[PDB]
């Protein structure tokens, strides 16, 4: 009835897609209970994601307010408020370009070494368990870990501290939803605070004593412009850019998994070049999103219509990125996992020419795709080399969430001959 609550229904957690051809078909221009709008079509979802800066505008201070009633004057939603995401141009223009200045292509390549380093310790460490015919929950063990293993890398910090960052991250999210308690917006405030004194202690560190990391190079000085982040800017960017890829990352890591061990034909494309591997990837993310529905508000600047339906001045339109990535004038055969879409094409580009929408378009265009990119094609061929006879051991379990679709765990086992 209202498409919110219906792809979070427990069965929409677990295969929304029927739900989600009938929006595409029916309604493809919901408007739910609460007013705010949801666009399933890949057409349309493409138009409002390059409309962003022209037709769309960020969310204002009201607008914040309104969606986190609760919190409205918290620091945590301040924090949030100062991050890339819920920045417009041209203040987001700037942020971009900095953070983009010196986190580059060239940096996160830097990082492939750590990612297949990270893979092997952990891999390594259910082996013994694995050997001896037991099952293991690879979401705690593996996926969640290494993009946080990987943050810590890039940005200079300990094991330890990226692991603090992560429990206050928890306890911030849920100190933004919108049944919070009291006590857990008072936690949130807490670890809000924790998390500036936090990142203040390592840009100061980093200051006096550079290293090879984004955190030294953010920092130090900059022979072309000597434009820079100040330190407030610097806090929001580093703290939006673990929020970007706190679960969503862990999320692709679990997904490619199942998709390998469900289509073990497809397995082939692991095993080849660098081409081939980035192709089961680039198909990876059509096949399946860690939110669906999209977080950055999009606040109509002036009456809009898509079709006869009016998009009112103010109102908030939402994308159901998953349901375009299936849409079968985008994409032939949507609900078939075929690598060859993308191989030897421009990433997120099919064969026919037409984009992969699971990290956005336009000026919002997810920040991290190169990393989230290199870290799946670095491990995954390492996992598919060091378990060859890896197989499901059980239905993977879904974590119930309102806004997202990540599991709580991924159950592996060895395939075993007595
Ligand atoms: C597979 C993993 C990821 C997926 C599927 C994903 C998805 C997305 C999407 C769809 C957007 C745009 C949202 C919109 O336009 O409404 C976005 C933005 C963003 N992502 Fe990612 N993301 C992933 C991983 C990461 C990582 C590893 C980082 C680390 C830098 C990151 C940082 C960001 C940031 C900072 C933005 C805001 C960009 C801006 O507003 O200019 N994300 N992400």
């Amino acid at each position: 009835r209202d498409a919110f609550a219906a792809l979070a229904a427990p069965e929409n957690n677990s295969n929304p897609y029927e739900y989600m051809r009938w929006l595409r078909e029916h309604d493809p221009v919901h408007r739910s209970a609460s007013g705010i709008f949801l666009l399933s079509r890949h057409a349309d979802i493409y138009w409002a994601l390059k409309a962003t800066g022209d037709t769309f505008r960020g969310p204002s201070a009201g607008d914040l307010a309104r969606l986190f009633p609760r919190a409205a004057i918290s620091r945590s939603l301040n924090l949030l408020a100062s991050t890339l995401a819920m920045k417009e141009p041209p203040t987001h223009t700037r942020l971009r370009r900095l953070i983009s200045r010196d986190f580059t292509v060239r940096q996160i390549d830097s990082l492939r070494p750590s990612i297949v380093q990270v893979t092997q310790t952990r891999l390594g460490n259910i082996a013994s368990s694995l050997e001896k015919g037991h099952v293991v929950n690879l979401h705690e063990v593996f996926s969640v870990v290494l993009p946080m293993l990987i943050f810590a890398e890039l940005f200079g910090m300990t094991q330890a501290d990226i692991f603090e960052l992560a429990a206050s991250i928890r306890t911030i999210l849920e100190g933004l939803n919108p049944h919070a308690s009291d006590e857990q917006l008072a936690a949130s405030d807490a670890a809000s605070l924790e998390v500036e004194r936090y990142f203040e202690g390592l840009i100061e560190k980093k200051r006096r004593e550079p290293q090879s990391d984004l955190v030294s190079v953010l920092v130090s000085t900059h022979d072309d412009d000597d434009d820079k982040l100040s330190d407030t800017e610097l806090i929001s960017m580093l703290w939006g850019i673990l929020l970007g890829g706190f679960a969503t990352t862990a999320a692709m890591i679990d997904h490619a998994i199942l998709d390998m061990l469900a289509f073990p034909e497809q397995r082939r494309w692991l095993e080849g070049d660098a081409a081939s591997v980035k192709a089961f990837i680039e198909e990876v993310l059509r096949y399946d999103a860690p939110a669906m529905f999209s977080s950055i508000p999009r606040i109509a600047q002036y009456d809009i219509t898509i079709g006869d339906v009016t998009i009112p001045e103010g109102a908030d339109v939402r994308v159901l990125l998953a349901s375009g990535n299936r849409d079968p004038a985008a994409f032939p055969d949507p609900d078939r996992f075929d690598p060859s879409r993308f191989h030897g094409t421009a990433p997120g580009m099919s064969t026919y020419g037409h984009v992969l929408l699971s990290f956005g378009h336009g000026i919002h265009f997810c920040l991290g795709a190169q990393l989230a990119r290199v870290q799946l094609a670095e491990c995954l061929p390492v996992i598919n080399a060091r378990f060859p006879h890896l197989v499901l051991a059980g239905d993977p379990v879904r974590e119930p969430s309102a806004f997202l679709r990540t599991f709580r765990s991924l159950p592996v086992r060895l395939d075993t001959s007595g």
